């Protein structure tokens, strides 16, 4: 275990909170700096497959999380134009048996608050309203600077400052790559939404998709609309605005079009990712979460990847640190990097392809529809790589 | 039977020859006018599925045709970039059992000469070097004008003057619609072509395909390359020239690229079709063959459709004419039109989609490839509509 280790975490999102919890459960001294003045996430849904569920259970927080979550029966793909079901992924007991946990959906804010509170309970020292302005390595320590003039010493630091990470600049000059798709969200009271839904339902169509699922044991309905923005292709800086919505879904089924009216219009998420990179480490600093591997939303695994990052790091560290102390941190970081890069980078890359597959038109959509419909649903070859992965060695 | 009937056929291609044979076998008086000074087709291959094979057998000419033909074992689809097999259609005995004939390939010129000779043997009067310049209906007869100043009387006339039919102008002002794909052909001695091929092999790729099959009992190899012409999209009148070939296949596998060198470069077929039409009849004139339903090459059924046209017409006429004589011709023509239009027009329309499916790129090609690979090969749902059709009533 990590009793003698000091780790500093720049960033307090799902990633940084998950890592605080994982490490402090191992007895490490953890200090986390979050820029925002309170901890919080959007009060909208996210999806957490069994690859994340499992890990939350090993942390002892899954039951509590499930008590405020929803357990869908299936993932259902529908054609966005005809509303016709193309296929289902069964989330029943064979699925739970094989992957070792439920696929569930919950409020981001609830999941985030659960991890913060459990990190706090495990002994992690968390600080809001504090921006990390620099990390360098000197001798065998990470030196972290904060925007109040202080510097802090630790054995390693974790750069978990998200998609627009400034700590990533130590390792790479790349910029975010726009997919040209904008994402809108909504949460409505179930009853108020205009039949019944017990699943994650994804309507896929040319240049768009529309996702729905219940939350809080059937009481809320989350809705997400993602569409290709004409404005991005014409050079607009603040592209994807709400005026584009109606024209974006005009070709789609009524079920999809009714859905548009429940969305929040005062805020949206233009969708970026980054080209995959191999190396995430700089001396005694490692990038994790969106800072190292920000994906497009299609595999619903960005936050799950950060959760995996946390487990892997804590597991690899607790194994190696017991015997070689502070001196072993760089080898540990490297080994975490080697395990995590291939896995996460395939998600980045396959996520782009999967997304493109949702958005086909013309003859390509006919082929796509028929491919989904005629598949062997007992086979797990499209999904084992994603849901069946573990970092255990 | 049709002993008392006089039919005039404008056009002497596979269509018009097939119709001469069908009708003269029923005892009709047949006169055919062909514009070219000799009968002949290109000395290159075509494909004749069981939907045409069957009919040739009922005419008594299939055995003779088969003695100069090739019988492939399969239709094999390969990815034009990787050369990887995507799927096969088995042409074995289950296939022959179900559809009632072989799928075969032969020289167009051989098939054409066989039908001409058998039409001649059945009593059809054939005339080369004679252009039909007009057909009108008067009272209960078709009056046909020829480019030597003569007019000719018959009970009906068949307009089988091909893709660029001028008789079609009596019924419709439409023009040929360019697909923007150009087709090149080649026939090489089998041995001289650079492993072994016993099938129809179709390499499908972005913006192109390349088809191969043996002829004359394994002695020749037919090769066909079809590619999207950059020149068509830029407004060139005589588009699809041979200079475009190399760039068109540069992205493809070596097997495909070696293939390009065997093609005839001094002649090519830019590919046109026409929007489907319902009505083919004008008084006592019916359009048949390419004049009524010219397809793109993808289902390999243009000439087969003309062969079906012949059978249907002769069968429907011999049934109805025995009892109501010359007076029944318009009702006969209408009934042939009603049987044949839905069938042929679905071929026109599905042929476009099938073609587009061959030419996908990007993620769409990945979906397409996987769709071909994972299909139930024992199922016949993609093919019954095409190969299992009969006009028998
Ligand atoms: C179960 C999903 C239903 C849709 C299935 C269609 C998916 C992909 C079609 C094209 C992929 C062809 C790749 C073939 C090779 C292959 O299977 O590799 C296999 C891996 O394939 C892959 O890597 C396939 C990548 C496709 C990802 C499927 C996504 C899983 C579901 C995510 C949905 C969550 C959010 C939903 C929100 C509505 C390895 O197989 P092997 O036989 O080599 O071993
Ligand atoms: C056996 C061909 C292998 C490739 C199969 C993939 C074909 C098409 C994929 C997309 C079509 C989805 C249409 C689904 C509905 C359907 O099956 O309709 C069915 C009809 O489907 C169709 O109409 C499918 C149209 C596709 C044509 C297949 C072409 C046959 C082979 C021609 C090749 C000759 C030349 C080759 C030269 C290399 C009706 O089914 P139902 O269940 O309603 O009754
Ligand atoms: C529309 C949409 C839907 C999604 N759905 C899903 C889903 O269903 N399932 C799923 O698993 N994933 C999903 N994701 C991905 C997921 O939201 C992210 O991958 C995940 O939140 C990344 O977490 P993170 O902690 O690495 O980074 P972030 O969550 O971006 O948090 C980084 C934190 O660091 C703070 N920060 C920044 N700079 C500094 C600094 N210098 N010092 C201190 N703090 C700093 C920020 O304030 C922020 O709180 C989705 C993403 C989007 C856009
Ligand atoms: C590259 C390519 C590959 C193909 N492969 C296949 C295949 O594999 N299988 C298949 O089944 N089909 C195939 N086809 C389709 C097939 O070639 C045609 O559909 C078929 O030949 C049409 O026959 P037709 O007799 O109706 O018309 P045409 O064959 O065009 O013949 C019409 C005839 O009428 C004559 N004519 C024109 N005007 C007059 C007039 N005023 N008076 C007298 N005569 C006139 C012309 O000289 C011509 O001989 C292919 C086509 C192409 C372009």
């Amino acid at each position: 275990n990590l009793q003698d280790a000091r780790i500093i975490i720049a960033g307090g999102g799902i990633g940084g909170a998950a890592n605080a919890l994982a490490l402090a459960q191992k007895g490490a001294n953890v200090t986390l700096f979050e820029r925002a003045s309170e901890f919080g996430e959007v009060g909208a849904g996210l999806q957490v497959g069994p690859h994340g569920a499992r890990i939350l259970d090993s942390w002892g927080v899954l039951d509590d999380v499930l008590s405020r979550a929803f357990l869908p029966k299936n993932i259902v793909f529908r054609d966005a134009i005809t509303a016709e079901v193309l296929t289902k992924i069964d989330l029943g007991s064979e699925f739970r048996g094989r992957y070792g946990g439920p696929y569930f959906v919950t409020h981001r804010s609830d999941l985030h608050a659960t991890l913060v509170d459990a990190a706090r309970a495990a002994g992690a020292e968390l600080h809001t309203g504090v921006t990390v302005t620099d990390v360098i390595t000197e001798g065998d320590k990470a030196i972290v600077s904060t925007d109040d003039g202080r510097t802090h010493e630790a054995d390693i630091a974790l750069g978990m400052d998200g998609l627009k990470s400034r700590l990533r600049e130590k390792i790479s000059g790349d910029e975010p790559v726009s997919s040209g798709y904008a994402a809108y969200r909504g949460t409505t009271p179930y009853r108020d939404v205009e039949e019944d839904i017990e699943d994650v339902v994804g309507y896929i169509g040319p240049r768009c998709h529309f996702i729905q699922y219940p939350l809080r044991g059937g009481e809320m309905l989350n809705q997400v609309a993602v569409f290709e923005s004409p404005g991005f292709k014409n050079g607009i800086e603040n592209w994807g605005g709400p005026e584009e919505l109606e024209q974006a879904y005009a070709h789609c089924h009524e079920n999809v079009r009714r859905g548009i009216d429940y969305l929040w219009k005062d805020r949206w998420w233009p969708m970026y990712d980054r080209e995959p990179i191999e190396n995430w480490v700089d001396g005694r600093m490692i990038l994790l979460g969106d800072a190292a591997h920000p994906p497009l939303e299609y595999l619903a695994s960005g936050a799950v990847m950060a959760i995996e990052d946390a487990k892997c790091l804590a597991d690899y560290a607790a194994e190696d640190f017991s015997t070689g102390g502070n001196s072993a941190w760089p080898q540990i970081l490297k080994e975490v990097n080697t395990e995590r890069a291939p896995r996460c980078n395939r998600i980045l890359t396959t996520g782009r392809m999967w997304g493109e597959l949702w958005h086909l038109d013309g003859t390509a959509r006919i082929a796509r529809n028929e491919l989904f419909r005629t598949r062997d649903t007992s086979s797990y070859k499209y999904t084992d790589w994603l849901w069946g992965y573990s970092s255990d060695r």
